């Protein structure tokens, strides 16, 4: 099933998931102008809610996130437009903190500011949403992202990954930050190993032999659960950075996607691209040239991803 996996074509829909925004005209407007790309997947991708990096609660569901119901409806599109679709919750701090900065002083106590009490919250949601996933029809689930302070609690991860076992029967992923690859100890629990390749310009010549090892010493699939770039001057310096200030440049965010094609080998244990990202609001072609987002849309972008895409397609 992972082995036999068809390459990923894909692109990220939705973030951040804010309630009531996908059931919207304008959402299904840009579902419907992602799916007239070659893309065989998409990821509905939303985020449930800390206060603080260092509070234990997370909300989800209304009046924070998308209902279950809009999730449904969007994958149902998905779908009917020929997409497979991976679900993706994720979590985000309301302050603006990164999701792998979270920090707890406790290690144990359901009660108290405590990893076990985070982890009872995050257990709960993936629980909750692999049950969506199961009842959509999702092929994909994706069970974390980013998480790079969590990610040594690796008891506590095996038993949120079992969870989501119990409640989903499709493929599952964990997407680690960039870097992170060669450091997470629980990829023999997930079905395939997946990244936010946000590799500046120059190294993604460099990079491939490390995600080569990764993926073969692993013997699972390793693909790219976010990668892009914003059309940002120097964006392609620092590309995972979306507070990056620079006028609106196009070609930077182009080369970013000429340098990744170039670099990434036709080998069979890489398993392709989940780009990030499609936003639920599109903006018209004619306005593209003012657009200094991830969006590749009515870009430069459009055309190299497309060409590259249609030729793996094909
Ligand atoms: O990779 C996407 C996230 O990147 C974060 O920034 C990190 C970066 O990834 C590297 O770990 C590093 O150069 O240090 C940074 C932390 O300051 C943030 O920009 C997140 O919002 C991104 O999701
Ligand atoms: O920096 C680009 C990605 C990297 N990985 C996680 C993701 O959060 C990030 O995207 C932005 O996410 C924030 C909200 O978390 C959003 O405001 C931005 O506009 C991007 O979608």
């Amino acid at each position: 099933s992972a082995f036999d996996l068809g390459f990923i074509r894909g692109m990220t829909f939705g973030f951040v998931g804010q309630h009531g925004t996908w059931g919207t005209d304008e959402a299904r407007a840009s579902m419907r102008a992602l799916a007239e790309q070659p893309f065989n997947w998409v990821t509905l991708a939303f985020a449930g809610l800390m206060e603080h990096p260092g509070d234990p609660a997370i909300a989800y569901g209304p009046p924070v996130t998308v209902s279950d119901d809009e999730i449904a409806s969007m994958a149902e599109l998905a779908h009917a437009l020929g997409l497979k679709v991976c679900l993706k919750p994720t979590v985000n701090c309301r302050d603006g903190t990164w999701r792998g900065e979270i920090r707890f002083e406790k290690e144990h106590g359901p009660d108290l500011e405590s990893w076990e009490a985070w982890f009872g919250s995050y257990s709960d949601m993936m629980a909750h949403y692999a049950h969506v996933a199961k009842r959509t029809g999702c092929e994909m689930f994706c069970v974390g992202c980013e998480m790079t302070t969590a990610e040594p609690h690796e008891a506590m991860w095996r038993e949120t990954i079992a969870r989501v076992r119990t409640e989903y029967d499709g493929l599952v992923t964990y997407n680690c930050n960039h870097g992170r690859e060669e450091h997470v100890r629980f990829w023999d629990a997930v079905d395939l190993i997946s990244s936010s390749a946000y590799y500046p310009i120059d190294r993604w010549r460099d990079r491939v032999p490390v995600l080569r090892e990764v993926a073969e010493a692993h013997e699972k699939p390793l693909f790219f659960m976010e990668v892009g770039c914003p059309s940002r001057s120097g964006s392609g310096a620092c590309p995972w950075d979306y507070r990056h200030p620079g006028a609106v440049c196009l070609d930077e965010q182009a080369r970013f996607y000429e340098a990744m094609f170039a670099a990434m080998p036709d080998e069979p244990w890489f398993k392709g691209y989940m780009l990030w990202e499609w936003p639920w609001k599109l903006y018209p072609r004619e306005a593209a040239s003012e657009d200094g987002s991830y969006c590749i849309y009515g870009k430069p972008a459009e055309d190299v991803v497309a060409r590259a895409f249609s030729a793996i397609a094909n």
